[PDB]
């Protein structure tokens, strides 16, 4: 009741911050290399406070067959998800064909997960398997394809990528888990615990995530978005 | 759905299924080699197509719109793997980027303006039906121009495998105005459930059976279709 | 309204003409370079003229909360709008990057002006002033990136921006004001008159703005897509910071 829009307002306040942060560092150095890191660290913040927004004034939350239903959540983790893999896969120095797979499949766990929010207690069981299958296939990739390639880096690269995605890995992985604790799965906790843990959760996997990418120093990003530096990454990641 | 309605809906999904698991296969298999783009492409096709084939199985994409039961969970389908499928048509013949990105555009139309026709009346779902036909007749000529004559200038065996590929794909595309015209959308002279069975049929070979023909290529092709 | 209507008929007619000549170009270009110019009008044409059919017919104008929303608007113009900024991001050298990040704060200024014209009248001046803020970021890359790479490109091609971007600014900014003062706003103008003004807004800004790139001379529609000189205005760009 009282709970939940008070940790809504946590949420949208947090990436308000982040926003401006982001915000002034992205605009310090749009003639530089390494720019779309917290121009993407923005956007995400930014397309995240919109949709906070939009849930304090319950514009984006809806009963549909008995459940209140927040689908504001959803309409941000279809954008800023695949950008925040999209962000991590240029860091790796990924090959983009591949990064595009993985974002693929990140909208076909958000998807899928909506499908699950708005579907009726037996069937928001199964699209919840669905969606966290498409889940596993994406960590798959975060240890195998993404790991494989930013080994071959420099070694701060290399650094600053498994900081990254041990952080994303953390933090995704508590979001079916308290999907599947709300009133989505199993209403075993509270409404206003489960908007507690998701904006505890979303202002880590952005705000927090994105100080971390700006945090490495204008010569650490305008290494990892450098077009030669990642060609010969692909190509040394293509050769084994 | 109606019992053949429900019967033809698992038949799409099966099929969809059994190839997300081949072109799943073949793709983490070239994961780190030349043409990994093909078996990728056929796999999120037929993925995108078999989960919107479980939501119409559920009737979490079949509602009442104006009367008429609309499967716009179809239009969900097409406007995704539609564009993929001339995409990746397009790579294989060398096409330009920018003008993939075009055709892509056109297909996207088509879809849109199609879904517009099966939620109209009678009066405006003719209508639309024109729109968008006449736009898959822009995209069946751009097969036959651009993408023939791109194809023509790369190696031998790939201009083979693109011109396979396309025929399959005009010859297939062409059914399906026919059967959303004569369709429930349309002038209803075939029921739904039979109107579910061509769509079934067609998706399946429009997805999987294109799919494996690309992946039936050999690596070393699919290598150089993708340099 | 019967005026509406009439001017809907306006915009969708004026959509279809830009959509005959655009399309006549584009197929006259074909292997030449500089096709994607008359292309891209062509389909920034095609999206508004179904969408203004969809207006016509009544598909894209429904009673939201009871007041007349003609969301088939941001429908067309989430797509057309970013399109014009790409396209202008082309002619004026810009950087992918910094073309896409234009794009995605033209979107979220769509996006935001919906939820606006979906709104109680307490919330949506507040959703109008969101969106207009990323309107004048956008108006600033306009006059700050935009124009700091085009400045360093051809002489013709920097005249072509110039006039595209004086065009685009001054059209664009109307569109705020008339919707603040329309259905969706403070209701000064009526419904007939402001279906006239988007109307007179959006074929001045698609078809005048596409006649303006088109009717350039095909050597600076060929220069000004260029891939290597689109890299060289990006390496003076991004190694000018003086
Ligand atoms: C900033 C927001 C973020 C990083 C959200 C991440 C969300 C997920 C990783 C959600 C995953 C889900 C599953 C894995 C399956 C069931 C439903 C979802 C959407 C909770
Ligand atoms: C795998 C699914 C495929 C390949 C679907 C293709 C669908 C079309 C080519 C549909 C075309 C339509 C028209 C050309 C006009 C009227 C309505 C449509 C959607 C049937
Ligand atoms: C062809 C259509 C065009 C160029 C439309 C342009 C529309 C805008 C620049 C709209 C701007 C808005 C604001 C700046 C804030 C309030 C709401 C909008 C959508 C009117
Ligand atoms: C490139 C690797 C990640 C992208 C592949 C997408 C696979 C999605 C997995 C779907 C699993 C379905 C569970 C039944
Ligand atoms: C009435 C619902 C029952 C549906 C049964 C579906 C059986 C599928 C037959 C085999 C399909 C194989 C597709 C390649
Ligand atoms: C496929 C290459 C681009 C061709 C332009 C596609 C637009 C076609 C629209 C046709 C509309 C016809 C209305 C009667
Ligand atoms: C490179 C293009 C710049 C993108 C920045 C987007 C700015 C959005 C501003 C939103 C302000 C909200 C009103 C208070
Ligand atoms: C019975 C619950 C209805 C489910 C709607 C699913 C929407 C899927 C959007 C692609
Ligand atoms: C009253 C209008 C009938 C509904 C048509 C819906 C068209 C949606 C186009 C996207
Ligand atoms: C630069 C701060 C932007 C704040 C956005 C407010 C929510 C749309
Ligand atoms: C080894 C670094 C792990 C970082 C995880 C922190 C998540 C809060
Ligand atoms: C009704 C109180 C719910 C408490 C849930 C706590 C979950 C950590
Ligand atoms: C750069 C040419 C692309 C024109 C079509 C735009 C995609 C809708
Ligand atoms: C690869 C598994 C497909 C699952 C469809 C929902
Ligand atoms: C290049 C990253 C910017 C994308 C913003 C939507
Ligand atoms: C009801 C306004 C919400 C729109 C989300 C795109």
């Amino acid at each position: 009741s009282g709970m939940t829009q008070f940790w809504l307002w946590v949420g949208f306040i947090g990436m308000v911050i982040g926003c401006i942060y982001f915000g002034m560092k992205a605009s310090a150095m749009r003639r530089r290399e390494g720019m779309e890191f917290p121009l993407e660290s923005f956007f995400i913040t930014l397309w995240a406070a919109a949709l906070y927004l939009t849930m304090i004034l319950g514009e984006t939350v809806t009963p549909i067959n008995g459940q209140t239903v927040f689908w504001g959540r959803y309409i941000d983790w279809v954008v800023t998800t695949p950008l925040l893999l999209m962000e991590l896969g240029v860091i790796a120095g990924l090959r983009p064909k591949l990064i595009a797979g993985v974002m693929g499949a990140d909208i076909f766990m958000i998807v899928t997960g909506f499908i699950g929010a708005v579907e009726a207690p037996p069937y928001n069981y199964l699209w919840w398997l669905i969606s966290t299958g498409s889940f596993l296939a994406i960590l798959g990739s975060l240890l195998t394809e993404y790991s494989a390639s930013a080994k071959r880096r420099n070694g701060r690269i290399n650094s600053l990528f498994q900081t990254l995605r041990n952080i994303l890995i953390v933090l995704w992985i508590c979001y079916p888990i308290v999907w599947i604790l709300g009133a989505e799965g199993f209403h075993v906790i509270s409404v206003g615990w489960e908007t507690l843990c998701y904006s505890v959760l979303d202002v880590c996997a952005k705000v927090g995530f994105g100080f971390v990418v700006v945090s490495a120093g204008n010569e650490t990003l305008a290494q990892a978005s450098n077009s030669d530096r990642i060609m010969e990454t692909v190509h040394s990641y293509m050769q084994s």
